[PDB]
């Protein structure tokens, strides 16, 4: 139950640069199993992130050592900070160092959330033998797909500016001797904090005299590389995940920006080692289970003690050889919305998932919520088309979903404020008499056409409540140039009909009797995603005045059966 | 920078019962200054409360020892748990014990939030010399006035049931060997968590077969003692605060249930020792500065590092004799809403506070928001009266304010959902052309009359935004039997006109040009307060069917100048 803490122990990397760590070590006779956390937001500040993770001091009382490290160039660590690029090598050297210490019994694990989760995948691919398990929570193994861009090839601009500004504020606040221009830089950073959509609204987007100066990576890496090119593959871990045999306790949230990629990591490692999955109804900044228009119940609050118990059982199994430690612990545990209950599963995706087409249709125009758009499991008998004008100067505002910094505390947002927009097409089933469970990956196949040589298409799945609330579930986007590949974009011919796939990530929701299933289709979702210029140019470099409007069209009927693919579960 | 942690060190009280503590002690040559935290929610679980307090590990790295204690009868501590009653003696014996240890240099301080704040006042009154400073955050020195009842003599029923159930769940979850009936007891407790208004809705209120069994104090002490009698004075610290000379760093929140009493502690100790005040726009469960319909800005987020710095400066001054440590640190720091800025003051109440009457008036009925009720600095020229029916079966629902467990995450709640009720009288100024700052204690003097021999009257101050939002600021209630004294209630004669005072706690808000100042007057605010039966009986014992409706009346004009007293600040 007793332990000691040593601060600012300097660990040398291969290049001579030393990273700072704190050592939480139990009162032990010999060497102990060790847990490593790699953190860019000050290893000293444990309270800021731990509430979203585990009561990990319990690990130390139970005989684990915990090592928390400032990443390179931040706080007590030497070197220069650039996101992602140094973390593979630094983690590898750090694990090596730990394995050489007298207090390490040769078993090392990791845990942490977000960036503290990503860093675990970056550590795992080094193949270091002593690393026996990781527990990456709300993390990604493909930085392009999350959180900076996405599978649809659009820039997550609110994510980028919100985070960069958080790092900027952090760099200024942590400075030894304050520079004179700090205060001015700060006011700009606080302004971004209070109005991320405003900062994302400037054109050209790539012109960030503030953020591009405080942290040049924001432009040099992210904004300047809209294609999933070599710069991105260089830091991507995902393709190497299949070759690994490292157990992973993976945590995600239905409304968390990383959810798509978190789930994909599980699918990629489950066949080669003991993987575990836990998914709750949380967003990045809200793990209470309470939202403005949607309450998931007290049991949906991030169950920190249950997580602590599970992590410990996980580590006891893999770092201490306790063969029975994970007895009774499910492989997959999901919070199933609608019924609003935790439920254990044997796999993700669920076995007996029926990937079911729900076809777009209806008489008249599907524009707005009072239009005639329908969803049905039967193909629409009549060939029609819905048409709207998308104008970059007036994009569809983001409401909930997987937003990170711009109002990222209200995932299951009521969609009624945007229901009357002409560029928001609505399609919904009739009122349900039997519950319909949708749990798994969600995507849409749309037959589309544009007046422009590039544009976007969005799809959002929505649960319509009897009282009128239209609650967002999951959403996705496709940038048409990237409709076939995120690597080698080609433009489109105006007027030509394309079949495009829209990756809407995932969800778990029972649509109860009395509810409707609704899909919203549009061509913007700002600032969750930057807005397409409709020009085929380099979007982030275009002035707004120089962008074009586009007349976009959704085709539906027997020859163009646009549909959403729902993962139907029937029990 | 280095330290060690010892767990479950048993400290013997005067009666032989041993309380458990954890010792966070720096690597030191000799004895060190010590900080004590008394906690009923597991001393091990530091992450749960610390984010609402300080980064206190910084104190340990800087050479302070920190002692965290399980209160009597909870977790690792021996004995039996009853709220409040053992905490004076236990704190005194604990301080004595600390002062006897080899690692204590004879200087002791405390810090903590809520119950961890109350316990500091309970410690301070023991007169132990080694206790040099306390830092009670969102605390009270009068348990009747907060959080269980209030200055108006109404029961804070959502506070009582919400907390009791939290303690109940805690007792079950912490049990060594689970009893068989635990699971059944739990479901009832989780049901209370998800629907506190429902549990508060039962009649008779005093019939709590669950909570009264898990924790009998809920009835034996709280529900059964609606009068501020000897049972309450026995645990009240407030009258002894004047005799103290202990510096206190006092933190409060404008929407926190303890705010009234927190502020009063400052007023009671400021003349005898170095007191400090910090007040932010927070409620108990929401310190983000973000609410459903009201955003206070990133700077309003609980500034945990700035608090840590201030606490440390405070302790360095009073526990380490660093005479200059508090140089540049303001006496009072308020978050002033409206302008939404932090601001330093030299005193609370503010010097040059102009306690200004705003008179009720207007032609026609003031019922609902579309009535004709007015507020004016001139006495209403015409004698009129507003009249409504209050029916206990249909009370005015609580919206924001200082709610604790029932939707306590939305203090500045938009009041429009209750604006059309006939029993909600609205009075407002014309649209403002000049800013009006209201910062200080707020109260109302109403000329009232009832058809009943007892009833309630409520008053709520509201900022009406140009866009229509009617944001709650502070509110209060008066239970008519307690209109003169909370100790010796007398009933009222039906039809007789009384001048009653309604303590509306406090606020700090600039009503900007384009806004209106609004007051809502009614006779219920449920479940923030239990509902008056209108019978003169023992309210908590009455069946709903047996309660009466009351025809209540607000009198206004030259002979009955009902008014709200606003603390006007002009700079």
């Amino acid at each position: 139950g007793n332990y000691s803490v040593a601060s600012n122990v300097m660990v040398p990397m291969r290049d001579g640069v030393r990273l700072a760590v704190d050592l939480y070590r139990p009162d032990a006779d010999g060497p102990v199993p060790v847990l490593l956390v790699r953190n860019p937001y000050d290893k000293f500040d444990v309270f800021a992130w731990s509430t979203q993770s585990t009561n990990w001091l319990e690990f130390v009382r139970d005989g684990y050592a915990v090592v928390i490290q400032d990443t390179r160039g931040l706080f007590a660590s030497e070197g220069e900070f650039v996101p992602h690029v140094d973390d593979e090598a630094d983690a590898e050297d750090t694990l090596s160092w730990i394995l050489e210490q007298a207090w390490c019994d040769g078993n090392v694990g990791m845990f942490g959330v977000s960036y503290l989760g990503v860093t675990q995948w970056q550590a795992a691919v080094s193949g270091v033998g002593g690393l026996k398990a990781i527990a990456p929570s709300m993390a990604s193994a493909d930085l392009y797909r999350a959180p900076w861009y996405g599978p649809g090839g659009a820039l997550s601009v609110e994510a980028l500016l919100g985070w960069s500004a958080l790092i900027g504020r952090q760099l200024i606040t942590s400075r030894s001797d304050a520079r004179p221009e700090d205060a001015a830089d700060f006011v700009q950073l606080a302004a971004i904090c209070n109005d991320v959509a405003g900062a994302a609204s400037v054109t050209p987007l790539a012109e960030q005299p503030l953020l591009g100066r405080l942290i040049p990576w924001v432009i040099d890496q992210v904004v300047d590389h809209p294609d999933n090119d070599e710069s991105w593959q260089s830091i991507s871990l995902f393709e190497r995940l299949g070759g690994l045999a490292t157990p992973a306790l993976i945590t995600a949230g239905w409304y968390d920006g990383f959810v798509g990629e978190s789930l994909r990591t599980f699918v990629a490692v489950k066949d080669n080692a003991d993987a575990r999955l836990v998914v709750g109804p949380w967003s990045h900044s809200n793990l209470t289970g309470r939202n403005a228009d949607r309450k998931f119940g007290c049991a949906a609050t991030y169950p920190i003690q249950e997580a602590t118990t599970m992590h410990k059982a996980f580590f006891d199994r893999h770092l201490r050889g306790e063969t029975d430690a994970l007895a009774g612990v499910p492989k997959v545990r999901l919070f199933v919305m609608g019924i609003d209950e935790w439920r254990d599963e044997t796999d993700w995706p669920l076995p007996d998932t029926a990937y079911t087409p729900f076809y777009l249709g209806g008489s008249g125009a599907a524009n707005t919520s009072t239009g005639g758009g329908t969803l049905s499991t039967s193909i629409s008998g009549t060939e029609s088309a819905d048409t709207y004008l998308y104008d970059p100067a007036d994009p569809v505002p983001s409401l909930g979903g997987t937003l990170l910094f711009h109002n990222g505390d209200n995932g299951p947002a009521d969609q009624r404020p945007i229901h009357d927009r002409d560029d928001v097409l609505c399609y919904s089933t009739e009122v349900l008499t039997d519950p319909v469970e949708v749990t798994g990956t969600v995507s849409a196949r749309l037959f589309v056409s544009s007046s422009a040589v590039d544009t976007d298409f969005t799809a959002k799945l929505v649960d319509v409540f009897p009282d009128g609330r239209a609650i967002a579930l999951c959403d996705g986007i496709v940038r048409m140039r990237y409709r076939e590949t995120l690597v080698n974009p080609t433009l489109i011919e105006a007027g030509e009909i394309y079949e495009v796939a829209i990756d809407m990530l995932a969800t778990s929701n029972v649509f109860l009797p009395g509810h409707r299933i609704m899909v919203q289709v549009s061509s913007s979702n700002f600032p969750k995603y930057d807005r397409n210029s409709n020009t085929g140019g380099v979007i982030a470099r275009e002035q707004l005045e120089e962008m074009c409007t586009a007349v976009n069209r959704i085709h539906r009927g027997p020859e163009h059966p646009s549909h959403i693919v729902l993962p139907i579960i029937k029990r």
